[PDB]
């Protein structure tokens, strides 16, 4: 579980949308696994808006944060799971590091602010859901 927080809006992994996030819905991508719904109180993070390729992540499977060197945001396949049929998800990134199911959601931070979430793992990577590119985040 997690959320970014910024502005007027709410970033979740779309797989773990909430009833009251779908009747606020703003967008939703499920090629990229995030929705974004609107709230009432005032974001408490800043969206990083830069290439940077090193960050830390929190995992809450470990309760710690570690540090990670991660892919360009890409297309990569994800196999089928309960939410989502085999396919391939877009603006994706991945890295060495550890990740289950439930870390879906952890923040990625770099030295700008947030990156993006945890949103796919197995077998010592974890993949991270890309915001960055969301420039209407910030406004
Ligand atoms: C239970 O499946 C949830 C989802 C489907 C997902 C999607 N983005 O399509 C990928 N999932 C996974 O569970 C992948 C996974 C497997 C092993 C370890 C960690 C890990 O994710 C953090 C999210
Ligand atoms: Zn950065």
């Amino acid at each position: 579980s997690g959320a970014i927080y910024v502005g007027n809006y709410r970033v979740v992994n779309r797989h773990l949308a909430t009833h009251n996030d779908w009747a606020n819905l703003v967008w939703e991508d499920s090629s990229r696994d995030l929705l974004v719904s609107s709230t009432t109180a005032q974001g408490c993070d800043t969206i990083a808006r830069c290439d940077c390729q090193t960050g830390v992540y929190y995992c809450s499977s470990r309760r710690k944060h570690y540090p990670v060197s991660f892919s360009k945001p890409s297309l990569i396949f994800v196999e089928a799971s309960e939410y989502y049929p085999a396919r391939y998800q877009s603006h994706l990134m991945l890295a060495v590091g550890h990740s289950e199911p439930g870390d879906c959601g952890g923040i990625l931070r770099c030295q700008h602010g947030v990156v993006g979430i945890v949103s796919t793992g197995g077998n010592g990577l974890v993949g991270f859901a890309d915001v960055r590119d969301l420039l209407w985040l910030d406004e």
